[PDB]
């Protein structure tokens, strides 16, 4: 899969929202506890994303997701054209790890870590560096 | 500079903080707007940061910044020890950009996103890629 694209949804727990990140052709996620659904988080979550790596397209699960201004907007700035088991294993740790942390969102990160780090013989953390360098 | 250093302060703008990481063999950015430079902050964000480059010692210009058992966990749960310009010039970029902008964070990671990626050739995004995967 081309090195900058990006996968986007969200999925629900304990009533509040995680916005979810996977690079496609390494499985590395960035994930980040919302309180709504809006547009807002989302722009303002794929400028933060943007910064930090290559994104050259996204795709997602609810197209509707990437439809008011905001959402339009940052992508327009940041130069974002528009277009799975990660979000259940993510689940799958968050679970796991959810009595070890208060808040869901120190879980949250936790999983992130988790799934990041563990060599599945790279690690997704490493095999997304690897292929934007290669790409360079 | 070792791969895994990274520099972590806050400074203030219009009555706001702005957690500023920085990879310090690259150059390269993250940056956060928090309500209140508090440890349970620091904690959090060190976990974002962990979960997604790897962060093997962290150095600061306060060190009481470290001191709060929230972020002594945080540090001892990712395996994280302890221990510019950079910081001008990214209040530079958001001083220029700041009027395209209605809020404070939307305008920083703006200028995250200038900072990462003007070459200067490589541009910090991209010589972080690249020690990093070296590394490996
Ligand atoms: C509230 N709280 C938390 C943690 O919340 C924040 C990180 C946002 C502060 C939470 O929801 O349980 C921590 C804590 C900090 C680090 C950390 C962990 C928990 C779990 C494993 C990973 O590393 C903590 C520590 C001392 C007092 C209070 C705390
Ligand atoms: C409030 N607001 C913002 C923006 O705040 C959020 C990103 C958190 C929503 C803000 O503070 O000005 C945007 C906006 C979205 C993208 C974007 C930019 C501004 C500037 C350049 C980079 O890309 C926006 C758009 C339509 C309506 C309302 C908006």
């Amino acid at each position: 899969c081309s090195p900058g694209i990006w996968q986007l949804d969200c999925t629900h727990l304990e009533g509040k929202v995680i916005l979810v990140a996977v690079h496609v052709a390494s499985g590395y996620i960035e994930a980040e506890v919302i309180p709504a659904e809006t547009g807002q988080e989302t722009a303002y979550f794929l400028l933060k994303l943007a910064g930090r790596w290559p994104v050259k397209t996204v795709h997602t699960d609810n197209g509707s997701n990437f439809t008011s201004t905001t959402v339009k907007t940052a992508c327009w700035w940041a130069g974002i054209k528009q277009e799975e088991s990660m979000n259940k294993e993510l689940k799958k740790i968050i679970g796991q790890v959810r009595d070890q942390a208060e808040h869901l969102k120190t879980a949250v990160q936790m999983a992130v870590f988790i799934h990041n780090k563990k060599r599945k013989g790279y690690s997704a953390g490493e095999r997304i560096v690897d292929i934007i360098a290669t790409d360079i």
